[PDB]
């Protein structure tokens, strides 16, 4: 998860901080502009405008920890097709979204 961005002299241009589910908790910059440029947050996965993070083989919604559509990779991490990470986000990470 993103969580510090620094510009070319090491110098903190963001801060973020994150529910375990994908949430943003804390999110601070030193620019308006220069914040609204970060594009990626969670587990290295786009927060679309939507408010859905893009994971590659499905969306995902932080905000009830759930994948937006049944995996397609099938019964390959349990009979549930739709949890996340075995619900433990925060040892586990979902690399491209099976």
């Amino acid at each position: 998860s993103s969580q510090l961005e620094l510009d070319s002299e090491g110098q903190i241009i963001s801060e973020e901080e994150y529910y375990p589910y994908g949430g943003t908790a804390l999110w601070a910059a030193r620019n308006q502009t220069e914040a609204s440029y970060k594009t990626i947050r969670y587990s290295g996965k786009e927060r679309d405008a939507t408010g859905l993070y893009y994971y590659g083989y499905r969306y995902y919604q932080p905000w009830i920890g759930r994948w937006l559509s049944s995996d397609p990779a099938g019964t390959i991490d349990g009979l549930n097709l739709y949890r996340m990470v075995r619900n433990n986000p925060v040892t586990l990470l979902d690399p491209d979204g099976l």
